[PDB]
């Protein structure tokens, strides 16, 4: 069993409209859904789901932001997977990840998992 994901809580049509509106309001920011990997139980759940990221940052910067928001220990390793099993290079600009890996609804989906969870998998 797993809690409903964002896609299971919000219809495709609702999601498409969310993004249409937010691209008009914040056209220099990428709309991102950040969720805990299915079955990851070590790392905490984020308080929020829908985020906006300035479109000039690279993946390394976003990873830093997420680690900080999750309040991880510095030596707690994790993985960020997009669209949502694909690895990304930390040097990749977020606008490049967006345009290559965005969902059909216009969100970029990401999940995070621990090195432990990732390792035994």
């Amino acid at each position: 069993p797993s809690e409903k994901t964002f896609k299971q809580r919000r219809t495709f049509e609702q999601r498409v409209e969310d993004v249409r509106l937010i691209r008009e309001q914040h056209p220099t920011k990428i709309p991102v859904i950040i969720e805990r990997y299915k079955g990851e139980k070590q790392l905490p759940v984020l308080d929020k789901t829908k985020f906006l990221v300035p479109d000039h940052v690279n993946m390394s910067e976003l990873i830093k932001i997420i680690r900080r928001r999750l309040q991880l220990n510095a030596n707690q390793a994790f993985f960020l997977l997009v669209n949502g099993h694909s690895m990304v290079s930390v040097s990749t600009p977020i606008s490049e990840v967006y345009e290559s890996e965005k969902d059909e609804d216009g969100f970029l989906y990401m999940v995070y998992a621990s090195q432990e969870t990732f390792g035994m998998k």
